[PDB]
């Protein structure tokens, strides 16, 4: 497969940066994507938006980099957010303190995406894209394993920074796309999926902060399991 868009992603150019976007919106629009390719397409995402320097133009990209979910082939999906979470689990420690807020809304939004993804639009939500979303939310931030095998060949440790921030903003998300409706059964069950993911990850943490951001966020007011 050739990409030869990706490597000027990285450029100090943001015309060529933008340039190279549009080509892969295209290259995604246009065989089916592998493992390999979709973590060398958002290892060159990751970096055009390390080097967006402005406020309103990183707001504007990861916005864009959450949104290509809706340009993806329903098979590619899975795949791609697997990418995706590889490519943060693998960047995570290099990113420095000036760099880390962008990355940490591009992560916001990306889970955002997937939750919306899952939505229909009296059956209100996919099971199938449910079962692919909250899968990789097991796979990755809120793995009971500490690494994640890519064949194996290619070995991922998770960073604890990474569960720690999605941690931070789960529950964020699942009220902003109105998983926390009371009177929803569909959404009910779906938080509780998600929140046995994080009681199994307090249970069985070494890290005294996962333990402790899992049992804070699993007593969030605004979660039904909490009201009346």
């Amino acid at each position: 497969k050739s990409m030869p868009f990706i490597k000027h992603l990285a450029s100090s150019d943001r015309k060529v940066r933008t340039a190279a976007l549009n080509s892969l919106h295209a290259f995604l629009s246009a065989s089916a994507l592998t493992t390999l390719d979709v973590l060398k397409l958002w290892k060159g995402l990751f970096y055009a938006l390390w080097m967006c320097d402005r406020a309103i133009p990183q707001q504007n990209l990861c916005n864009e980099l959450a949104d290509l979910i809706w340009q993806l082939p329903r098979e590619s999906v899975a795949t791609w957010l697997r990418g995706f979470w590889a490519t943060m689990a693998r960047e995570w420690t290099g990113i420095d303190v000036l760099r880390m807020e962008k990355f940490l809304l591009l992560v916001r939004r990306v889970l955002g995406a997937s939750f919306k993804w899952m939505k229909k639009d009296t059956g209100a939500w996919d099971q199938s894209k449910v079962d692919e979303v909250l899968g990789l939310l097991a796979e990755w931030p809120f793995s009971l394993a500490e690494e994640v095998r890519i064949t194996g060949e290619i070995v991922q440790k998770i960073p604890v920074g990474m569960r720690l921030h999605v941690l931070d903003i789960w529950v964020d998300e699942v009220e902003r796309v109105g998983l926390l409706n009371e009177d929803e059964e569909e959404a009910r069950m779906i938080v509780q999926r998600i929140s046995d993911m994080v009681d199994a990850l307090e249970q069985t943490t070494k890290s005294p902060a996962v333990r402790t951001r899992s049992k804070d966020s699993l007593g969030d007011d605004r979660l039904p399991a909490n009201r009346r």
